[PDB]
């Protein structure tokens, strides 16, 4: 699914992530948009041989299983594909354990590298939320 950016606004405050170890929903929507361009079925591979999945592209080596990716902890207690489905709760879940690993945010390289330090606000203005 290709969520609009309000939409997914909408799914991420309602499941919770709105002020999520203090990260406001705008943050979380920048993410995404750098991260999958709003689209849960977004795969790609990392140069360790991982693969990020879904609309948060959330990495095979931590935090899903994909049977392929050595040292998996599969953290999240989920297969990979789950994160790609329309209804992002399993995504969610699991961006709610990686932002409290202790880097917060940085943990999504696009966050740190296009988001943070912007006027984050911006994803979520002319939200009806
Ligand atoms: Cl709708
Ligand atoms: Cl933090």
């Amino acid at each position: 699914k290709v969520f609009g950016r309000c939409e997914l606004a909408a799914a991420m405050k309602r499941h919770g992530l709105d002020n999520y170890r203090g990260y406001s929903l705008g943050n979380w929507v920048c993410a995404a948009k750098f991260e999958s361009n709003f689209n849960t079925q977004a795969t790609n591979r990392n140069t360790d041989g991982s693969t990020d999945y879904g609309i948060l592209q959330i990495n095979s080596r931590w935090w899903c299983n994909d049977g392929r990716t050595p040292g998996s902890r599969n953290l999240c207690n989920i297969p990979c594909s789950a994160l790609l489905s329309s209804d992002i709760t399993a995504s969610v879940n699991c961006a709610k354990k990686i932002v409290s690993d202790g880097n917060g945010m940085n943990a999504w390289v696009a966050w740190r590298n296009r988001c943070k330090g912007t006027d984050v606000q911006a994803w979520i203005r002319g939200c009806r939320l």
